[PDB]
């Protein structure tokens, strides 16, 4: 038998400002439902993505042929029971190198399509170095996600309330800086 | 108010063989319910702790205060909104330095004192260089561990199926290798 709720896919995407954004454009308006990320190798991103499926594993095949197709390298984990179990709550890790890195939590309404309109949103000025989120069913997503600093304070939390998403800055936050910040 | 149901606990242990053993020790016959770890610094190991209570806030600062009296650096997550949303599910990265690692999956019988006795039963002549466990109240709890191979290729999976423990070797996993293994 095999999974037909969910895809879960294991993709490498370029350590880049705008990758993210760039990778769920070709996502489209899908119920994308996890996007799990830590900044690692400064080339090369690994992202731990979910996809909410109505049509089983053909639209699971589908998907990842659109993937392929579009010159991303894709491992297939939605049959992987210690995906399923384990690791898709251990994407974390402290990176590579020193950061310098600016936390915040968000909440983005849910609907097809709605991590996509979040990531534009948030616009590509910064690079994104942690992104966590999984879907409750609820009517409200809640991503956590880190920002290098760069050159320039990062604006989220006056521009993303502004524009409808919650925000709140989270850099102080104890367990982020026990078991993430590095 | 205060969260009642679960003290959520960081704490640091010495990165040594043993080390989870004899911490679990000192927590003793309580059901410990999350305990998630990855090899990182070489000295300090940094270990997410999830106890369940019974009587809340008092029995939360019994814990912490028996742990800091064993001389163990503890930070409360209890009250902390996102380790509670987010980074209990990001204990994870790839190790500071190389390693050579068997990884396989366990299940123990749940009951108070089911992770030490657990511990207690694998030994310490391996390293442990990464845990995943998180209860979901049911009858069996399920583990994800890896060992570094030091001198002798691990004995878990005879070992541990002949004493009542399954376990079986995930060492190939697909993403383990993606995300985890370095
Ligand atoms: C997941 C984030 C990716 C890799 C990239 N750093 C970005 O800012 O889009
Ligand atoms: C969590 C594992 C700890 C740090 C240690 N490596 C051990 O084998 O007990």
């Amino acid at each position: 038998s095999h999974e037909q709720r969910e895809a879960l896919l294991a993709v490498t995407i370029p350590e880049e400002k705008g990758s993210a954004l760039k990778f769920c454009q070709l996502l489209g308006g899908r119920s994308v439902t996890e996007f799990n990320y830590r900044f690692a190798d400064a080339k090369n991103a690994c992202i731990f993505v979910g996809v909410r499926l109505s049509r089983g594993l053909e639209e699971r095949k589908e998907i990842l042929q659109m993937l392929n197709d579009g010159g991303y390298s894709v491992v297939d984990l939605s049959d992987d029971e210690m995906a399923k179990l384990h690791v898709r709550y251990m994407v974390g890790g402290r990176p590579s190198h020193p950061l310098q890195e600016r936390l915040y939590s968000f909440e983005f309404p849910e609907s097809p399509g709605a991590l996509l309109r979040f990531l534009n949103t948030l616009g590509t000025y910064w690079n994104i170095s942690l992104f966590h989120y999984r879907s409750h069913g609820t009517d409200y997503g809640r991503v956590l996600a880190a920002f290098e600093l760069g050159d320039h304070e990062p604006d989220f939390e006056t521009r993303l309330n502004e524009l409808g998403y919650d925000c709140h800055d989270e850099t102080n936050n104890p367990a982020f800086r026990f078991f993430l910040a590095g």
